[PDB]
């Protein structure tokens, strides 16, 4: 039972269970067991756990969308240390797109 953190990994998981792996918590979470992302400190709060679950919150448009539809986004190729800029987008209809840049481009996958 290894730790799921990749994009094609997370991607077919959602597709299968309709979830994440329940080694992704919440920001909310994070910061209630003391997480601060400005003091980087995630793996120090949960050591090998990652953020995922959130929210994206498409404003920019950059991926498709109308309104009823929700992103949300999860960590990509997790080690330790702060939030980085690989991170899955999966919607509510489950499309997958993947971004390397911190949401600048996104590339279709699912």
């Amino acid at each position: 039972a290894q730790v799921i953190n990749t994009f094609d990994g997370v991607a077919d998981y959602l597709q299968t269970y309709h979830k994440l792996p329940d080694n992704y918590i919440t920001k909310s979470e994070a910061q209630a067991l003391g997480w601060v992302a400005s003091k980087g400190n995630l793996a120090d709060v949960a050591p090998g756990k990652s953020i995922g679950g959130d929210i994206f919150s498409n404003r920019e448009g950059k991926l498709p969308g109308k309104s009823g539809r929700t992103w949300r986004e999860a960590d990509i190729n997790y080690t330790s240390g702060f939030r980085n800029s690989d991170r899955i987008l999966y919607s509510s209809d489950w499309l997958i797109y993947k971004t390397t840049d911190h949401y600048q481009t996104f590339t279709k996958i699912r």
